[PDB]
C-alpha cells in the first residue's frame, strides 16, 4: 500500500514520489535531495508548497490532505552552509509584484511597533489564561501552606567555626559536645537557651540541685602561729638581700654578682634559693607585703585581731563578738569592753550605754 505524490520544484520542473501516507515530512526533504538531486535543491529553503502555506517537516506526509491530482510547488532556496551558491551584485530584479518599499534594517536591533491609533500604550498583565493541563487545578486539602517562609536569628554568633565556635562557648562550662549542640540545635544555638534547655531542661538533668558549691576555700590563713625558722625573712630583713635588692633596682646584671657574691656565702638561704630561685627572685624585684587593704583605721589606727594566744582567761564566741567588734570599731577600749559587756542582761547597752555616759566631752 503506497501514494504516488505529486512534486513541483519553483524551478517548473515537477515529478512524483511515493514513500508512506505516513511518513514525517523530513523524510520528504530528504526524499527530494534524492529525487531531484543535490546541486541546486538544498534543505534550508526546502519549503513544500501545497497551495500557499509551504508543507513543514514537522508533519507526517497525507496530514496536510495533499491531492496528487494537484502539485506541490516545494521550494529549495537559502543556501547558507559557508560556501554556496550566490549572487553577484550586477543583476536584474524579479518581483514585480513582491516590490520592496521600506527599508527595514535586518542586522542590528530596534523596537519598531508602535499601537495602532492612540489607545493604552503599556500593557500590564493580560487578559486571557489557556490553562496548559486537562486537570490541574485538582485537591482539595491543603498540604504545603507556604504563607511566606521564615529568617529567624541564625547569624548570632557561627563563626570560622559556627556553631562549633558557640560550642566552645557553651561547653566551656563543663558540658560534652554532641549534647551541647544538640541544646544549641533546639534552645536557640545560644548560651542562654542551651545552657536552660542544656540541664535543668535537656534530658540530661532531672533538677539538678545536688551540687553545692557554697564552700569558698580559696583565701584563708590561720596567721596566728605560722611562723619560725625560715630561711628567707632573716635574710629580706638583712644586709645580704638589702645589697641583692638595692643592685638590682638599678642593673640587672648586679644580681647575679650578688646572688653569687653574698647570695652564695650563706647556706642558711643557699640550701633554699637552689629551689626557690623562682620566689626569692620575685621579691628581689617586687617583695610581697601590704599595710593598706582599703581602710584599716575604725577605733583610732587599726589593730588586726586577736595578737594573743593563749592569754586570756576567755576567748568570746560568736554571739557576744559582734557587741564589741562594733565597739573597738567606735573607738572604744580592748579588755574594757570584752569584760564591761557582762554590765547588766549581757546586752550591747548597759555595758555600752553606761561606758558613753560616763566618758561625756566637758563640763
Amino acid at each position: 500500500s503506497a501514494v504516488t505524490i505529486t512534486l513541483k520544484t519553483l524551478q517548473q520542473q515537477t515529478f512524483k514520489i511515493r514513500m508512506e501516507p505516513d511518513e514525517t515530512v523530513k523524510v520528504l526533504k530528504e526524499k527530494i535531495e534524492a529525487e531531484k538531486g543535490r546541486d541546486a535543491f538544498p534543505v534550508a529553503g526546502q519549503k513544500l508548497i501545497y497551495a500557499g502555506k509551504i508543507l513543514s517537516d514537522d508533519v507526517p506526509i497525507r496530514d496536510y490532505r495533499i491531492d496528487e491530482k494537484n502539485f506541490v510547488v516545494v521550494m529549495v532556496t537559502k543556501t547558507k552552509a559557508g560556501q554556496g551558491t550566490s549572487a553577484p551584485p550586477e543583476a536584474s530584479p524579479t518581483a514585480a509584484p513582491e516590490s520592496s518599499t521600506s527599508f527595514p534594517p535586518a542586522p542590528t536591533s530596534g523596537m519598531s511597533h508602535p499601537p495602532p491609533a492612540a489607545r493604552e500604550d503599556k500593557s500590564p498583565s493580560e487578559e486571557s489564561a489557556p490553562t496548559t493541563s486537562p486537570e490541574s487545578v485538582s485537591g482539595s486539602v491543603p498540604s504545603s501552606g507556604s504563607s511566606g517562609r521564615e529568617e529567624d536569628a541564625a547569624s548570632t554568633l557561627v563563626t570560622g567555626s559556627e556553631y562549633e565556635t558557640m560550642l566552645t562557648e557553651i561547653m566551656s562550662m563543663g558540658y560534652e559536645r554532641e549534647r551541647v549542640v544538640a541544646a544549641l540545635r533546639a534552645s536557640y544555638n545560644n548560651p542562654h537557651r542551651a545552657v536552660e534547655y542544656l540541664l535543668t531542661g535537656i534530658p540530661g538533668s532531672p533538677e539538678p540541685e545536688h551540687g553545692s558549691v557554697q564552700e569558698s576555700q580559696v583565701s584563708e590563713q590561720p596567721a596566728t602561729e605560722a611562723a619560725g625558722e625560715n630561711p628567707l625573712e632573716f635574710l629580706r630583713d638583712q644586709p645580704q638581700f638589702q645589697n641583692m635588692r638595692q643592685v638590682i633596682q638599678q642593673n640587672p646584671a648586679l644580681l647575679p654578682a650578688l646572688l653569687q657574691q653574698l647570695g652564695q656565702e650563706n647556706p642558711q638561704l643557699l640550701q633554699q634559693i637552689s629551689r626557690h630561685q623562682e620566689q626569692f627572685i620575685q621579691m628581689l624585684n617586687e617583695p610581697p607585703g601590704e599595710l593598706a587593704d582599703i581602710s584599716d583605721v575604725e577605733g583610732e589606727v587599726g589593730a588586726i585581731g586577736e595578737e594573743a594566744p593563749q592569754m586570756n582567761y576567755i576567748q568570746v564566741t560568736p554571739q557576744e563578738k559582734e557587741a564589741i567588734e562594733r565597739l573597738k570599731a567606735l573607738g572604744f577600749p580592748e579588755s574594757l569592753v570584752i569584760q564591761a559587756y557582762f554590765a547588766c542582761e549581757k546586752n550591747e547597752n548597759l555595758a555600752a550605754n553606761f561606758l558613753l555616759s560616763q566618758n561625756f566631752d566637758d563640763e
